[PDB]
């Protein structure tokens, strides 16, 4: 399972795209879109992602270090297609190892969508897509934010 | 939503039945039943259930006091008249208010399935059934555990 802490997160398929929050707005229905790093050697907070666990399980929430908005699907409208958005209130998501090491899907709990990545454009939006045990656009790789 | 502590467990419908873990038995797949008080004024460490929760959601797993056995669904089968049972492994539960003060449905999150107890017969296997607006037989309400 992937321990608590504060990520970098990079797609597997598109290796110069991380996880971003656009423009680093803390209004209700900001997009989360694919962006190259915008800063060396982590990024501003738009980029860095707080993990918390429930022990013993593979649930969990993601917010952002600067704004300190969660990541939710719009309208709680858990189908094919939808948005993902930053917002006050959290979806919970299961982070699930795949078949290769250091690879993760993050899952809708007990359906089956998950979060996907569909172009290399800067600022293309992520979306939910049905799973596909295999598809490289909806695995993830996880790098850490270490201080002093 | 509840808040976290250790709690008896008593059905709605059934106001003499607690959430019991058979005979105190350590083993995986042991059953979990509806059973009289089996001590005053709190019951043994197999009546006694620890709740722990993911902050800003509805998200818990359940841990019996003693023997330290999590409630789980037998072999992850989340489906219609799946078996209750202790194990080393929890399955993560929402529990959501039902409006008189101090009722609760425990379900499985994104599935219309729910912890329900089907007679009064002393020792009858909890099980899930699906969720309605109105049958008694599927509402929860808790007693604190005062440990001094
Ligand atoms: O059978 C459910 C009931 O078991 C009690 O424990 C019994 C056990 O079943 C029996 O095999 C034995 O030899 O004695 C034990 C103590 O009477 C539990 O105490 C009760 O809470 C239920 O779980």
């Amino acid at each position: 399972s992937i321990t608590p802490g504060t990520y970098n997160i990079t797609n597997v398929a598109y290796t110069n795209r991380l996880i971003d929050l656009t423009g680093s707005n803390p209004a209700e229905n900001t997009l989360i879109i694919g962006h190259h790093l915008n800063k060396t050697p982590s990024g501003y907070g738009n980029q860095q992602w707080t993990l918390v666990q429930l022990p013993h399980t593979t649930i969990y929430t993601m917010q952002a270090v600067n704004p300190q908005s969660y990541v939710r699907v719009r309208d709680d409208n858990l189908v094919d297609g939808a948005a993902l958005v930053g917002s006050q209130q959290p979806t919970p998501v299961s982070i699930e190892s795949a078949g290769n090491s250091g690879q993760f899907r993050i899952k809708i709990p007990n359906l089956g969508l998950a979060l996907t990545l569909p172009s290399d454009a800067n600022s293309t939006p992520i979306v939910l897509g049905e799973v596909d045990e295999t598809s490289t656009n909806q695995l993830w790789a996880f790098e850490s934010v270490s201080a002093v």
